[PDB]
């Protein structure tokens, strides 16, 4: 198991513009296009990202390309973040994937606000962090996935991903 396979599992793969769980236009492997409700704005953003007239649809390769850039962007965002970096570097590899997951889903921003949990993770208080993490909008709105990530952080193994 690795980050790509993990996220591919959590985000799915769709080749036509779609609405995510929050109702926003997205495409591919969870690639958010825009928060605007204008489909058109979405198509535009799509073409600009891909570099061609897409008409709302892309290929697998295109999707995968966006996914690579996106994983990469997330790691980098973590590294550049002063609140995040230290936590991240203190964790083992599996758990690192779990942090990337969250960041990919909610942004550097959001994760940066999980102050208490962050500290717990840094101190290696797994069970504790896990309970904390569940007291959040994040878990409440997308509980099966959040459960998987949380278990990942809790255990340091890939069992949630079976
Ligand atoms: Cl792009
Ligand atoms: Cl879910």
């Amino acid at each position: 198991m690795n980050i790509f396979e993990m996220l591919r599992i959590d985000e799915g793969l769709r080749l036509k513009i779609y609405k995510d769980t929050e109702g926003y236009y997205t495409i591919g492997i969870g690639h958010l296009l825009t928060k605007s409700p204008s489909l058109n704005a979405a198509k535009s953003e799509l073409d600009k990202a891909i570099g061609r007239n897409c008409n709302g649809v892309i290929t697998k390769d295109e999707a995968e390309k966006l996914f690579n850039q996106d994983v990469d962007a997330a790691v980098r965002g973590i590294l550049r973040n002063a609140k995040l970096k230290p936590v991240y570097d203190s964790l083992d590899a599996v758990r690192r994937c779990a942090a990337i997951n969250q960041v990919f889903q909610m942004g550097e921003t959001g994760v940066a606000g999980f102050t208490n949990s962050l500290r717990m993770l840094q101190q290696k208080r797994w069970d504790e962090a896990a309970v904390n993490l569940a007291k959040s909008r994040w878990y409440n709105q997308t509980p099966n996935r959040a459960k998987r990530v949380i278990t990942t952080f809790r255990t340091g193994t890939w069992d949630a991903y079976k």
